[PDB]
């Protein structure tokens, strides 16, 4: 048993790197961002192009979903994110706080609260309707790669390059547990389990792990991809099978076996590497991205 992942569109457009690529929850589209300070919307079925948003002035990391497929919010090199109105193009919200690049960015499940994570070394929430940090949270010692809100919205976790993951309450801001490792590798990415009892994360020795993060305790280790340099998006895979899906510098898609950590499919088609990946929300669909002697976008389709 192993999923078939086989290429359907190819989506052009982008003029540089794409950096994220995200489903919308109610799986009608798909969001990229990229390097080129775009943002671009496709049908996630047919990968039919349907609209550029613009208004960044540097390019842009990443990119979010409301929870009905409404909203944006991107995160730029140009200090700010913006929350925009994807049905209108219209930028709704600039929000000024960070003091260098923005790296990451989510909306909480009620998306009344978004989180961002910069070159600054902090995490910030903000209010979607004001548009106003609420939090500056002192997170770490270096850039923050990822942050994501977990199944409910009452915790929080980031990653950054200092090598720490940390898990924050969202309404006091107080951290509740920190995972060390004692060759202290720079965790490039991390995000919760579908069930929120776990994060998945990214290391830069080429390695993904499932930790249990209340024991501290590592359940799960996946490898054989290439990752030292970049923040690559990793996907838990909830349609069919129950699968780890990561980009890679090698240029492939990797796709791990959840409980046996065993590799079930390499996809090949990317030209660079494949910096960004997104799983369907009802669909055997993953959307893939790569870097700048690339710069598209691709789908693929299963039927497990
Ligand atoms: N191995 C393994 C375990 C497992 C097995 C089965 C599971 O359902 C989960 N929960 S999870 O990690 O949140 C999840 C992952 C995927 Br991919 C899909 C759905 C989903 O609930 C976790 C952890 C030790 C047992």
């Amino acid at each position: 048993v192993k999923p078939n992942y086989a290429l359907k569109f190819t989506l052009a457009g982008h003029t540089k790197a794409v950096s994220s690529v995200k489903f919308s929850p109610n799986g009608e589209w798909l969001a990229s961002s990229s390097a080129d300070k775009l943002i671009k919307i496709w049908g996630a079925y047919d990968g039919k192009f349907e609209k550029t948003i613009s208004g960044h002035k540097l390019g842009i990391s990443d990119v979010a979903w409301s929870s009905d497929s409404n909203l944006l919010v991107s995160a730029s090199d140009d200090k700010t994110l913006k929350i925009w109105d994807v049905s209108s193009g219209k930028c709704l919200k600039t929000l000024k706080g960070h003091s260098n690049y923005v790296f990451c960015c989510n909306f909480n499940p009620q998306s009344n609260l978004i989180v961002s994570g910069s070159f600054d070394e902090s995490v910030r929430i903000w209010d979607v309707k004001t548009g106003k940090c609420l939090k500056t949270l002192p997170a770490h010692s270096d850039p923050v790669s990822a942050v994501h809100f977990n199944r409910d919205g009452s915790l929080i976790v980031s990653s950054s390059y200092d090598g720490l993951c940390r898990i924050w309450d969202t309404a006091s801001g107080q951290c509740l547990k920190t995972l060390i490792d004692d060759d202290n590798p720079p965790v490039s990415f991390v995000k919760f389990s579908p069930n929120g009892k776990y994060i998945l994360a990214a290391t830069l020795d080429n390695t993904l792990k499932l930790w249990d993060y209340s024991k501290g305790k590592c359940l799960k280790t996946y490898t054989g991809h290439k990752n030292e340099k970049y923040c690559i998006f990793a996907n838990f895979s909830v349609t069919g099978g129950k699968w780890i899906v990561s980009g890679s510098e090698d240029n492939l898609v990797y796709i791990w076996n959840l409980q046996t950590k065993e590799i079930v499919q390499k996809l090949q088609g990317h030209t660079d590497v494949v910096i960004s990946t997104a799983c369907h929300p009802t669909e055997n669909i993953i959307a893939s991205a790569a870097l700048e002697n690339d710069k598209t976008i691709k789908l693929w389709k299963s039927d497990c």
